[PDB]
DNA sequence: CTAGGGTCCTAGGACCC
DNA sequence: GGGTCCTAGGACCCT
């Protein structure tokens, strides 16, 4: 009763696309991200930039101090979306059991596959080879009996490689696996887990489920399970978008409602155009706004509302501006919509 | 020196039974 | 007091 799960993951995705489309970028350090003047961050970087320590989510000013010749690119999201659609279609040639997790990656359940003599290892390799043909981009892959181990595995032999974890290999792999590598255990949780002496799955295996449940709730059950290789989550090909949002951080903080209003007027057409692609009649479940202050606290306020409406967003932003700004400056303004249920 | 696109979980009061 | 909706906030995911 053992499933075969593939996780496919594109290498340096946004950067790989820019280098394909402009070979002059192949061997110099490059990164997609907002300039330091726009208070931006790195979305991702190629391997020459990563050599300098440039990483995703690094403030761009830090990236540039580490790597002064970093070439900064704004991003071509239709180019990325197009490569995303193309790899998903490549995935469909092998199975319909496809759960995309972002533009550049997906789980595949190939348990019931007839391709490559039922070998999940060869399926993954054929998929990666096919993606290199056809798109001139490379991908890595992970093969395992459950989702999270497959997703961990695709990072281990990257770029342009794969890694297989058999059931026989699961207990050795788990024993020294850092908790922070489990998707969904982030910096905050890893630091709480570290501070009680829990660093690895082998550490958590020596723990009581009842204690984990008291101290972490449902998360403690996930921790307990994952540390044993337990991950019964099914590959689900039927997930749907639940929200759409548009926000911008300005180059300088704002302090006047007129400035905030001016920003919303430019945000709103963009929110409308994006909603309309998925919901032509603009019918929605909720809409709302987001401010982030110069002390980096953030507030959202949103409400039931039947259809995208600019004036109500302005009104709501006005209340938020007056009712919970407390005189600090504002670095981000955002608009947001919750989609209807079906 | 701290983005923008999102998902999921938690938690209190409202409301309904 | 138990479901469920409403709303806010936050950890976390991807590049
Ligand atoms: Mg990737
Ligand atoms: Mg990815």
């Amino acid at each position: 009763g053992s499933r075969k799960i593939i996780h496919v993951d594109m290498d340096c995705f946004f950067a790989a696309v820019e280098m394909r489309d402009n070979p002059a970028l192949r061997d110099i350090p490059i990164a997609i991200g907002g300039s330091r003047e726009r208070r931006g961050v790195i979305s991702t970087a190629n391997y020459p930039a990563r050599k300098f320590g440039v990483r995703s989510a690094m403030p761009t000013g830090m990236a540039l101090k580490l790597c002064p010749h970093l070439t900064l690119l704004p991003g071509r999201f239709d180019a990325y979306k197009e490569a995303s659609n193309h790899i998903r279609e490549i995935f469909s040639r092998y199975t319909s059991r496809i759960e995309p997790l972002s533009l550049d990656e997906a789980y595949l359940d190939v348990t019931d596959s007839v391709h490559c003599h039922g070998s999940a290892t060869l399926i993954a390799q054929e998929i990666r080879q096919t993606i290199f043909n056809e798109l001139q981009l490379t991908a890595s892959a992970g093969v395992a009996p459950v989702k999270f181990l497959a997703k961990i595995a695709s990072d281990m032999n990257k770029p342009n490689g794969q890694f297989v974890i058999t059931p026989a290999e699961v207990p050795a792999f788990l024993q020294t696996l850092p908790l922070a590598k489990i998707p969904g255990v982030g910096k905050v949780s890893a630091a709480k887990l570290e501070a009680m002496g829990l660093r690895t799955c082998g550490d958590v295996q020596k723990c009581d489920l009842v204690m984990l449940l008291k101290r972490f709730g449902k998360f403690g059950r996930i921790l307990w399970e994952r540390s044993q290789g337990i991950d019964e989550r099914d590959v689900n090909s039927e997930r749907l978008r639940k929200s759409v949002g548009v926000e911008r951080t300005m180059a300088e903080d704002i302090h006047h409602w007129s400035e905030c209003e001016a920003i919303i007027e430019r945000l709103y057409p963009e929110l409308e155009r994006r909603l309309a692609k998925v919901k032509p009649d603009l019918l929605i479940a909720r809409q709302g706004v987001k401010l982030k202050f110069d002390d980096f606290q953030q507030t959202t306020q949103e409400h039931v509302w039947p259809r995208l409406n600019k004036a109500d967003l302005i009104a709501t932003a006005r209340k938020t501006w007056d009712e919970r700004r407390g005189g600090r400056g504002v670095r981000l303004v955002g608009l947001h919509v919750t989609l209807l249920d079906p």
